[PDB]
């Protein structure tokens, strides 16, 4: 029944808590929301530099959650590294999109990826049809019952095949 679920870990962690803080529980909270409904195939994507320790230079909370979810075969780090002077991160976005697209699943994010809509035509289609936004109120992950709006489908149908 249930469509595969690809979450954008950075979109979510940033949303949750302080907007200027990578809040890892946001990620957990999202994952459980899908775990409670019965979903078993969930990928969260997050860049690999988010493991390093510490980045007292980038604010973050409950970092230990990231490896916990990697262990449960849900979180997957995206590649990154330090080239010459600074840093180089393989867009999280392409992994998130590709995966969902190639698994005919859904993407949990409030990013619409207007660049990736623009690059490939087929992807623009997919995002319009299968992005799933949300709001957080404190620790409460609240996705809409009307994900495409009055005219599209009910949330339960959105998560089915
Ligand atoms: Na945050």
């Amino acid at each position: 029944d249930l469509r595969p679920v690809v979450i954008d870990g950075s979109n979510v962690a940033m949303s949750h808590g302080n907007k200027e803080v990578f809040s890892c529980r946001g990620i957990l909270l999202a994952v459980n929301w899908f775990l409670e409904r019965g979903h078993t195939d969930i990928t969260v994507f997050v860049p690999s530099w988010r493991k390093e320790q510490p980045r007292p230079d980038v604010p973050i909370t409950d970092q230990h959650i990231l490896r916990e979810l990697e262990k449960k075969k849900i979180l997957v780090f995206t590649p990154s590294r330090r080239v010459g002077g600074k840093r180089v991160v393989c867009y999280d976005d392409r992994f998130i999109v590709k995966l969902a697209f190639e698994s005919d699943g859904v993407v949990v994010s409030n990013d619409t990826y207007r660049d990736l809509q623009g690059e490939r035509q087929e992807w623009k289609r997919f995002i319009e049809e299968r992005l799933l936004m949300y709001s957080f109120v404190n620790d409460k992950f609240m996705p809409p019952d009307d994900p495409l709006g009055r005219h599209g489908p009910s949330l339960d149908n959105f998560l089915r095949k």
